[PDB]
């Protein structure tokens, strides 16, 4: 996972 | 899964 | 999955 | 996991 | 994991 | 620009 | 840009 | 850029 | 820059 | 900058 924000 | 936003 | 936004 | 933000 | 914010 | 493949 | 591949 | 490979 | 591989 | 490889 890569995740940005929320 | 490469997620950008909320 | 490649997700941008809501 | 790559996490930025919250 | 790499967490970077909260 | 989302690429897979060559 | 997201990138997967060569 | 997220880049996967070469 | 995220990367993975070479 | 994230580099996991060579």
């Amino acid at each position: 996972m890569i995740h940005f924000g929320n």
